[PDB]
């Protein structure tokens, strides 16, 4: 069953009410629940702008408190490729810092429905690509690793894919990642609802995001129908046990192993998708933010 | 686990190497399995020309020894819509009649990858109208109801969604039912090798049957994203434990459930896809038989 | 998920209040829920006394109106131990009497807590027995079966246990049994609240039943550890997929095939514990009645 | 499935013949496997005894390169009370040493057959109690925590039970614990064979330390049927998908997270029972290690 404090906050109206209000509205709620989460302080925080093929990509900058070297951790933002931003996801972007003592770069990259598929994924390869051919700058040199949850997990998984015999990404980390159209597996139907995510938002986010059934069949949408997935990133890959994407994030870790990647992927029991945004309740949080500290600096460091 | 008798049935080489010969030999391979199975004695076999709209579509029709009036089962023959035949089916379709003491007419489809996609299901539904519109020539006025194995289950599904508010069908059987693309659910992953069916097979299946992966998105193919799976015909869906269709079948029951469709779904343990054709050494498939007989003896007669 | 008819019939407060009333109280209640079904015509019915070891014990003979000779299903109705009787599971012993072709008979075994552990169990093999050596009385001379619900599917495998090597059961059929002592599986975990069965009513069950912590290792009552099930009758087992005992008894499934005893074993998808109890509303409980129906017409008749 | 890596070791023989060999040959097999591992350098490392009720316990200390003050982990090693040391699990303790900048005491308690249960509870408890009364000769001020894998996890957990209102244990870390009797979970059934720890061993790691069945319903065996988990400590549960005793574990999270007890679950997916002791070959096993160091860093040092 889901921990009791979990039960509780649902039971207590915790929602978005994604497709049931404007988009300014449940980007303004979700806004509010995930930026109410403390901020722990960091070394330095810096905006940057980093020049996009299509559009100047806005992205914020954690520097740890640790002294460099330093790897750099790029981060996209969950949201269903509709809501979030840079600023809601500040606190768990700080969390990251201080737990892997590493630079992290989270990318605002452009939203639906105002800029449909592929814009994200076109913003965060080219904020990907431009922070590797840029390290110096962060004096990051020990290399560059990909992260996101949710729909940056799917982001983040697609910008490995192309960034294969391009970029030297060291790891990529999937939070609860969707990666592509699932109709028929256990977790999408036996928690379509009551847990937070909900099939419903995310059809709906499936509706703003994507032009046409077409793109459902687009590795950049859907990594899982990748044609090649050898030669990949090592990956550290969270599901949660009552998320309807739990059974496609085991999918996709099983696809990367098979295809000799290596792959750690850890199911995190009694929790909803989501859970790192709410770290402050939810303490299984903080305990996968330690997990990929400690994959991380194993990484980018070889420390404990 | 699997029943120690299947385990020692498929550690002998119980196989049908698709993929891996040409479809001749596929063919002949699976012919000579299915087909070894005795032929239980009815009352009457005749095979008919049922004239489609696109061919001359052959079928064998088979009375039970029981007085009519009879309903009359249509049956759609499994093999990943490349291999099987109805003269393969011969004994299991001969099983069901004596089962159901109905008629069965079981259609031999144009096979993939003479005729691909949507050639069997168009034939498939010409059948199912046409006996539907001459039921008096076989006493079959207790009505008409759908059932297929496997490829033959998934085509059952589409006959039934094409037929809404045209024919009148009473019942659809799906045993073990392909009902879309699949590439996340767990039965899918998991059982993936070692169990008769692979998945190496369906992706050849599917590459002999589709045209492009627009079809892959084509309802026809996907039954389980369909718009709207109200109003349709009350279901038993069959699983096996150890399919790697398990998954999408039984998301598929819970589609049509979620839509007001009664359903009975069971999943038979301990078992592997095809275990209906394979009825006299794999006793689950006598019971699995008898559950479908019971189904429609009180869809049909209101009889026990 | 649960079929909608179901939710809608538990939101609505279809429980018995085990452990929170009176066992006089609690025994009503169960009667007016499981004896409202319809009480399907059979040929005959009588009660009968069997002279057991320990009491004289009330039995309801069932006859179908099928012509003989018969095979005799001996009938240990659910309860928990403690409800239920003969007359509360008139409508489903009717329903079985007529899809098996078959004399039912029911066993009126003492309940606790004014007989415990193990009076059940000897009434219900003294009731076997004597059944047993006077199948001629029946007209029942095709043998005996054994079959049972929950508390009763405990008795049943219990008695077949008991029956080796004295007996000639010729089937034993297991309808979402008890198994024994379980507080680890995943479906008892998952399912103790919300589906009708509930983790403290079998925990009041067996505080009544059980005399001491020691009677948990008797293979009585956990013929789950039963040093050698070899040679048992063949099995049905039928499961619920929203059950606290669904892993139990596909676990004990699971001994028995390796055991090398023939199992049928069927998870009935979308319902709960009971669910045969409430045929007439639950139609997956008419379908199992209909599986029980085939498998014994099959063992009895070698008739479909 | 499981981790290729993971497959091709089994693949090869990695085995230990429990109870297909002597009790020394088992014992020597199993110390050659696990203390082939790298020993990470520490501080220093002690050898102690501590003064039990019953024996002299002999017991290791790894001290932490990191200056003082530490808290201190009690390591209770696995081996299914029978096999496993203090120096076979070297290579482990180091590890975990060196993730946590904490002090271990890894404890070598009595085994079986020699000393059967409850042995090896006294023996951890006892130590526990000692060590936390004597802190203050570790520069151990921040406090004690207790750790243990599979049966080294069974007598953590119970230690933690023993513990309430007495020590003042800050954590508890179960790595793929044993925690009483399953003959019933899916897990248990379903990976009884091929995934290194078998059935047929806990059968016979059952065989040697119990003393009769009744041992089987003693909390200080069974802790899953403690009569009260509430006011334990704060826990990580760390289970294995292919470990038969999985469900187990998880089950036992559940139960202390009903009592209110502060719980993380973590299923590491595709990796079998014991993954930590083989960490050099199986990378998960250095990230169970990693997030073991971030949970005792937090509890402790309130550090990420
Ligand atoms: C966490 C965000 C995951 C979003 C996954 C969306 C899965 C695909 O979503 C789908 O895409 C289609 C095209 O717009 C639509 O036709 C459908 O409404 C929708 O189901
Ligand atoms: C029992 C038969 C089930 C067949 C299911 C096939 C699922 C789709 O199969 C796919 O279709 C595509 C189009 O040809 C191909 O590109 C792929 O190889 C294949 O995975
Ligand atoms: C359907 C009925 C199943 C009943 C299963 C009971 C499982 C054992 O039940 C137990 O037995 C003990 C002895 O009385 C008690 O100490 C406990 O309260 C209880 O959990
Ligand atoms: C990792 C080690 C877990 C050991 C779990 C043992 C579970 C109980 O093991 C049992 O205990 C009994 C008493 O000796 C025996 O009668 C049985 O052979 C055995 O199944």
């Amino acid at each position: 069953p889901l921990d009791p404090r979990i039960k509780k906050l649902l039971e207590s109206g915790f929602v978005v009410p994604i497709g049931k209000a404007s988009v300014d509205e449940v980007r303004k709620i979700f806004r509010q629940l995930a930026s109410a989460a403390p901020k722990a302080e960091v070394r330095k925080v810096e905006d940057i702008k980093i020049p996009g093929s299509e559009t100047s990509i806005n992205a914020r900058v954690y520097f740890p408190k640790a002294k460099g070297p330093y790897g750099v951790l790029v981060y996209l933002h969950g949201g269903g490729f509709v809501i979030g931003d840079v600023e809601s996801y500040d606190p768990l972007c700080r969390a990251i810092t201080n737990a892997c003592n590493c630079v992290v770069v989270s990318v605002d990259y452009r939203l639906a429905p105002e800029y449909k598929f592929p814009s994200a994924v076109i913003d965060s390869f080219d904020a990907t690509n431009w922070i590797y051919n840029n390290l110096d700058k962060f004096d990051g040199e020990m290399g560059i690793a990909i992260a996101g949850d949710s729909a940056g997990g799917n982001l983040a998984a697609v910008v490995a894919l192309l960034s294969k015999g391009k970029l030297d990404l060291k790891y990529q980390i999937l939070i609860y990642p969707a990666v592509g159209f699932d109709s028929v597996s256990r977790s999408m139907i036996e928690y379509s609802d009551g847990f937070f995510l909900t099939r419903e938002h995310i059809e709906w986010f499936g509706s703003q995001y994507l032009r046409s059934p077409a793109d459902l069949l687009d590795f950049r949408f859907s990594p899982i129908i990748a044609q090649d997935l050898s030669g990949l990133p090592p990956a550290l890959i969270i599901t949660a046990e009552y998320d309807p994407l739990r059974d496609q994030g085991e999918a996709y870790a099983n696809r990367l192993l098979q295809a000799g990647v290596p792959v750690t992927s850890v199911r995190f029991n009694n929790v909803i998708h989501g859970f790192l945004s709410f770290f402050p309740l939810i303490d299984q949080g903080k305990d996968a933010i330690g997990l990929i500290g400690s994959v991380l600096r194993r990484t980018f460091y070889d420390k404990s």
